[PDB]
């Protein structure tokens, strides 16, 4: 209910976001700044980093050797953003000199350093954000080294910028040592180069890295590629793409352990290959046993525009698909053991260009197996296939992000349009659909969502970044719901019915809600009541009412009736049924005074224990004198009496003139 949380931008747009998994800061990456907020995105430092004298055409930048095309102030985007906690600092790579990165300490942005001499200093000098990725990997902690691997586009620049690589992250960050490849040898070094070939025969390409995450003791990235078959060597403009994983080792320092799959799905024969956004989430026991994993197993969410055409604007068609942890390794082990028996070949057109062939050997691949100098870098030959659960044919997605919550799992999807439909996956739903978008936050309307898309620690709010604001969006908003019967009806995974507080929350937000009652997980298990009677005339006071009370806990801490904002009556309680009486007609007046031919007014139940109304049922006063004719009386849906010679009509049938002038059926009147 309340206002979301935001926080705007100076006159520069927003790329990259992350939260400290600990003290739950959100540091928060932007053209020429870099912005740390805390818990509830209320400003703490603010570090600039741009604009600055440069120009993409010097190498080595304007810093370390002159520069003859001239230069001119540029911004400096941030093109990404990790997190040292081990050495309580910050990554945060810019798109300026040739793409330097600093070290901005955590707790004030301190810039800790900048390396900027060396050749491998230089990442990529690409503009675009969102274009690379990659993780941190700390050595033994005490040591205080630690590992970095970087994938990047290089934009031709195959001299300069390899294109991924796994850099080393040293404890001092003045040290000329960094960023330096962590094995270095006339041979192989940690890297990997594009071909200088490969740009010869297709003019424009490049690996252009969406996600990257760390899993078991590899190192997975969804990247997109130009396709090199699809596309002719014209650079006419209509160069076709495809979606590919990738896997490295992290104890592979030859980088032996590559390998390369394309991906995509389908769903009604609708092509979904351009790979978005990606997300790596534990599944939650709810999905787990419904996919045969262990507790252990990992899920990869996705999201795919549709197609292989226009890579810097896909169409708005897309699809949110899934890849289970196990199918991917499963399609690797067995096209890796495929040419350990000498069957195939690699097959990568853009690292190896000549066809070389499978090597025979008599080994036997495991599930982490690292490679050796023979059979790789492998290629991949079938495109994987996705588990499609949301199709968008009108608003597309643009970002994805997942957790549990007591079992069942939660998908938040960002659209263009700057919504963030919740999404809750389930099998066992008798539609046949695999997932359901249960709600349509809006963060702010007419923004993309930026891919990236974390979480606070409590797993309470989601931090949803557009290039405007950042807006913490709570994950939990189950107050919004009114009624037992729609907050059970929403299918919102966290929200059930509090009944004796009326109001819908989750299930540790309601008082005692493990006694029985108290808390409603089925729809079928909502709060009912029933009158005897359900209607009694204006001319009676204080008629008994008795009450039954369905799926509600111990009433025993005392409850009243209250008829809307009139009577207030205490009740009494026997059996399972609530006793009470109705209003005096002295009270009635007013209610009735006006309404006619009859008002209905809620005869509610308010309780003792919380003071409010928890349980409704409808309640009728009805006043035979405003019926006019005859049958206006009798066929009345309530007990009138029309006296035909006085020429009205009563309820206590005394009022007649005399008793032949009782009319009780509608046959019975004169015209
Ligand atoms: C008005 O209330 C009365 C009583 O609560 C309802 O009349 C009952 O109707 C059933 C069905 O024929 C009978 O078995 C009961 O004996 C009736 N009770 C009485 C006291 O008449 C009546 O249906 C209600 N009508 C409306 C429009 O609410
Ligand atoms: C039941 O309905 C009757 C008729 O509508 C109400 O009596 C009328 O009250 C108005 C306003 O005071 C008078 O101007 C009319 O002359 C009255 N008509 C009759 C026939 O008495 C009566 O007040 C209603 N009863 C309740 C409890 O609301
Ligand atoms: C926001 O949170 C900070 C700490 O995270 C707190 O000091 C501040 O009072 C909060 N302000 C608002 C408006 O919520
Ligand atoms: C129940 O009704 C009585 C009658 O006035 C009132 O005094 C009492 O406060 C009511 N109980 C609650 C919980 O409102």
């Amino acid at each position: 209910q309340p206002p979301f949380r935001t926080f705007s931008a100076s006159d520069w747009g927003l790329t990259h976001l992350v939260v400290h998994e600990q003290t739950g800061e959100v540091y928060v990456g932007a053209v020429n700044r870099i912005y740390k907020l805390s818990g509830n995105l209320t400003l703490l430092r603010a570090h600039v980093t741009g604009p600055v004298e440069d120009n993409e055409k010097c190498y080595p930048p304007p810093s370390v050797q002159s520069c003859p095309h001239g230069l001119g102030s540029t911004d400096n985007v941030n093109k990404l953003l990790l997190l040292d906690y081990a050495a309580n600092r910050l990554l945060a790579c810019g798109s300026a000199s040739q793409g330097i990165c600093q070290f901005l300490r955590l707790d004030d942005l301190f810039k800790l350093g900048e390396p900027h001499h060396r050749k491998e200093h230089y990442l990529s000098s690409v503009q675009e954000a969102g274009s690379m990725a990659g993780v941190l990997i700390a050595g033994p902690p005490g040591q205080g080294q630690a590992k970095l691997f970087v994938g990047t586009p290089i934009d031709g620049k195959s001299e300069y910028f390899p294109t991924l690589s796994s850099r080393r992250l040293m404890a001092n960050e003045e040290d000329a040592d960094m960023f330096g490849f962590v094995y270095q040898d006339e041979f192989v070094s940690s890297q990997l180069k594009i071909p200088s070939d490969t740009l010869s025969k297709f003019p424009a390409f490049d690996i252009y890295y969406v996600y990257s995450f760390r899993s078991e003791q590899f190192v997975y990235y969804l990247t997109l590629q130009l396709d090199t078959q699809l596309t002719s060597p014209d650079a006419a403009g209509e160069h076709f793409f495809t979606s590919k994983i990738v896997r490295l080792c992290v104890d592979d320092p030859k980088f032996y352990s590559y390998v390369e799959f394309p991906i995509g799905c389908e769903q009604a024969g609708v092509e979904y290959r351009l790979v978005q956004d990606a997300y790596l989430s534990r599944p939650g026991r709810a999905l787990a046993h419904q996919l045969g994993l262990a507790e252990d197993e990992d899920v990869l969410f996705t999201v795919f525009a549709q197609g292989q055409k226009n890579r810097v604007k896909p169409p708005k068609e897309s699809a949110l698909c899934l890849f289970t942890l196990r199918a991917i390794k499963e399609k690797i082990k067995e096209r890796i053991q495929s040419c350990y028996r000498g069957e195939g070949k690699l097959s990568l057109p853009w690292l190896l260009n000549k066809e070389l062939g499978c090597i025979n050997s008599p080994l036997q691949i495991d599930d982490d197996f690292c490679g050796q100098d023979f059979n790789q870098p492998l290629g991949g030959t079938v495109t994987i296939e996705g588990t499609p659960l949301f199709v968008d044919k009108d608003d597309g997605l643009t970002a994805v992000a997942a957790y549990d919550y007591r079992g069942r799992t939660v998908v938040f999807a960002g659209t263009r349009s700057g919504r963030i439909r919740k999404i809750l996956v389930d099998l066992s739903n008798p539609g046949g659909r695999p997932a359901l978008a249960y709600e349509s936050v809006v963060a702010q309307e007419g923004s993309p969502i930026l891919r990236d898309l974390v979480l606070s620690p409590n797993h309470q709010y989601l931090y949803a970044m557009t290039e405007k604001q950042v807006t913490r969006v709570p994950v939990e908003s189950c107050v919004q719901y009114t009624s037992c019967e729609l907050c059970l009806g929403s299918r919102d995974p966290h929200c059930g019915w509090c009944v004796l507080h009326s109001i819908c929350s989750r299930r540790d937000a309601c008082e005692r809600a493990d006694e029985p009652q108290r808390f409603a997980a089925d729809l079928l298990q909502c709060v009912q009541l029933t009158v005897q009677p359900r209607n009694v005339s204006v001319t009676m006071s204080q008629v008994p009412l008795v009450l039954q009370a369905w799926n509600v806990p111990d009433l025993s801490a005392g409850v009243n009736c209250s008829f809307e904002d009139f009577t207030e009556s205490e009740s009494v309680l026997e059996d399972g049924r609530i006793h009470c009486r109705s209003p005096s007609a002295r009270e009635v007046a007013p209610i009735t005074r006006g309404q006619g031919d009859q008002r209905v007014v809620k005869l509610y139940l308010k309780s003792k224990e919380t003071g409010k109304k928890f349980a409704s049922v409808d309640f009728v006063f009805y006043n035979c004198s405003v019926h006019q004719s005859c049958l206006s009386c009798v066929n009345g849906s309530f007990p009138c009496h029309w006296c035909k010679y006085r020429h009205v009509c009563t309820h206590n049938v005394a009022d007649c003139a005399f008793l032949e002038g009782r009319v009780n059926v509608s046959e019975d009147c004169p015209q």
